[PDB]
């Protein structure tokens, strides 16, 4: 009846579900995600449908990964980042079993290529991180290349990664206040480099560091993610009990 009570009870159960593992919580309602959107990335849900976003911290990888490897076997063809993302985003379910939810990670395409959600626009959306894009610095340097736009957290910079969205279809808060993301890289020239960081040279890093980071990936984690997927997978493979 009143919903606001209900949205901060289920996101401190989502919370309590997915925060001691390395995860942060970020609500957000449907309408504002498909309102920027094409019809073919429209959620088929009521707008104001309740929806919550789900990065992952620099944390993760300690708090969760390495647990995870020690006690699930790895599948193949699938990063075990992912199966451990999609481990933590099952336990979800366990902890609001009444309620109908349906769960989009990040790494899900169709098979017509296309991913399952824009997991940087949600993010924007749900106030949890800006997401720079081509548009957002006029006149661009680029021309006719592709340019991918790229999100920053206003605590851990690039430090962090998108993981999903919860929807809780049949709770509906048309009142839910937006929380519009922190322009936390206000500056022309800092949105060019970033841009430019993150399309061209993102494998040294630098990028995530478009703001001061409170944490970093550790120099253990930064190995992981520096390995091509196949041979991390190999060797993670090679090494479980
Ligand atoms: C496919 C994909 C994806 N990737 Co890559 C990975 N892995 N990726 C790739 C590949 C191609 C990317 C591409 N084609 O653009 C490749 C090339 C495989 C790749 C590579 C990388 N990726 C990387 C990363 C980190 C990420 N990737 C994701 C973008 C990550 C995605 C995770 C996900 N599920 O979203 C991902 C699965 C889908 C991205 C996509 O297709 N978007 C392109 C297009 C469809 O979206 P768009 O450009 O944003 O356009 C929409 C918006 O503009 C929106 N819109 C319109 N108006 C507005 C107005 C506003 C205000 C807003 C907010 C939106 C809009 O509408 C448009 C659609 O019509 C990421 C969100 C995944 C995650 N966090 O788990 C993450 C970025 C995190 C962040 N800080 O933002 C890499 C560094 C490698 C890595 N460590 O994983 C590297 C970076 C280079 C690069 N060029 O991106």
């Amino acid at each position: 009846e009143f919903m606001e009570p209900k949205v901060a009870e289920l996101k401190q159960k989502i919370e309590d579900t997915l925060c001691p593992f390395g995860f942060e919580v970020y609500p957000f309602q449907v309408a504002w995600y498909n309102e920027l959107l094409p019809p073919a990335f429209h959620l088929p849900l009521p707008g104001p449908t309740l929806a919550f976003l789900v990065l992952s911290t620099p944390a993760m990888f300690d708090r969760a990964l390495k647990p995870f490897l020690q006690s699930c076997h790895l599948r193949m063809l699938t990063d075990p980042v992912d199966q451990c993302v999609a481990y933590h985003l099952g336990r979800v379910r366990e902890s609001l079993p009444e309620l109908q939810i349906e769960i989009i990670a990040d790494y899900e395409v169709h098979p017509n290529r296309r991913p399952k959600i824009l997991a940087q626009t949600a993010a924007h959306v749900a106030g949890a991180a800006y997401y720079y894009q081509r548009q957002d610095v006029e006149a661009d340097p680029w021309g006719n290349q592709r340019i991918s736009g790229v999100c920053i957290h206003p605590r851990f910079g690039g430090w962090f990664a998108i993981r999903g969205v919860v929807l809780l279809p049949g709770i509906e808060v048309p009142d839910l206040p937006p929380r519009k993301p922190h322009d936390c890289v206000p500056t022309r020239a800092d949105r060019i480099a970033l841009l430019e960081g993150f399309n061209f040279h993102w494998r040294d890093w630098t990028y995530r560091d478009a703001v001061t980071p409170q944490e970093r990936y550790s120099e253990e984690q930064k190995a992981y993610f520096s390995t091509p997927p196949a041979q991390r997978l190999a060797l993670l493979g090679l090494a479980q009990p």
